């Protein structure tokens, strides 16, 4: 240890039996960009077991936030899951990532397409003051399996709107766009076989994808990924680096291990 820094969980929420939420402290020296991840975990026989984990709280909050799912056979999420208030966790204190919007080139909108725990480093973004002065509209697109996945659906539609210091950003220049497949909701289907039927640009009222305005992040599963980066690299668009800016940056919101 002493690369990490010891946070205390301030705030536990459970979605599901397998999503939960939690709220720590945030180091004062602790710094991100939006979109961002560290290794959070725990102290376990004087050595860290820790994962990989977006951050999801803004980095203008003073505080931490993580989606975080719960594997039962897992090493950490099903010690992790078990977190009460006060309790101890470890977070890296290096930030590293691709969903930054310096490795996107400026456009008009900014498409942020997410599956799962995918949604955690967007809620970063999304409360980020950068994205609504970079971006015209700012996409939220969430894919679950259930109603009840919907983690954090009544504070972005609800909560994040009134925010005293982003809300009438969030209000003029935020899209949140929720999909269940398995379960009857408002809106059907896998986020690509929207794309392909063109039912989510109808939905949200913009145009199709041009490589002139639109800027896309992505960060879900391993076959949502590969498959909506398929329909993306086939249009034109192109993957954005550190060192050459593009249209999409992409990030895994897990890894099948
Ligand atoms: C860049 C990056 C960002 C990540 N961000 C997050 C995040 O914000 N929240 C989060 O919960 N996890 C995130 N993960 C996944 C992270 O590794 C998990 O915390 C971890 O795999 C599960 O903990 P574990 O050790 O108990 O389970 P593991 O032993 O690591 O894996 C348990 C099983 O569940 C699957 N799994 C792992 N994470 C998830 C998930 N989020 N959703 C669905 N299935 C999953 C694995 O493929 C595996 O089959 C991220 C991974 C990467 C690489």
């Amino acid at each position: 240890s002493s690369n990490f820094n010891q946070e205390t969980v301030t705030d536990i929420h459970h979605w599901t039996d397998t999503l939960f939420s939690f709220r720590t402290t945030r180091d004062p020296g602790f710094r991100f960009q939006s979109g961002q991840f560290i290794m959070m975990g725990l102290e376990v026989n004087g050595k860290p077991l820790t994962r990989a984990y977006s951050i999801a709280s803004s980095l203008y909050e003073d505080g931490l936030e993580f989606f975080s799912i719960k594997v039962p056979n897992g090493p950490l999420t099903s010690k992790l899951q078990h977190l009460k208030k006060g309790d101890q966790i470890i977070v890296s204190k290096k930030p590293v990532g691709t969903l930054l919007y310096d490795n996107l080139k400026p456009g008009k909108h900014l498409w942020l397409l997410s599956t799962g725990t995918g949604l955690a480093p967007f809620l970063s973004i999304i409360r980020d003051l950068e994205v609504y002065e970079r971006f015209e509209k700012v996409i939220l697109v969430h894919g679950v399996r259930q109603v009840a996945e919907l983690a954090y659906t009544d504070f972005i539609s609800n909560e994040l709107p009134q925010d005293e210091f982003l809300g009438e950003m969030v209000k003029n220049q935020l899209i949140y766009y929720p999909t269940v497949t398995r379960e009857p909701y408002k809106t059907r289907g896998r986020l690509t076989d929207l794309i392909r039927s063109g039912q989510l640009f109808k939905d949200v009222g913009l145009p199709e994808f041009n490589h002139e305005d639109d800027r896309m992040m992505l960060c879900g599963s391993p076959e949502m990924l590969a498959e909506t980066k398929q329909i993306l690299e086939e249009r034109g668009f192109t993957e954005g680096s550190q060192s050459e800016p593009g249209e999409f940056v992409i990030e895994k919101a897990f890894v099948e291990k």
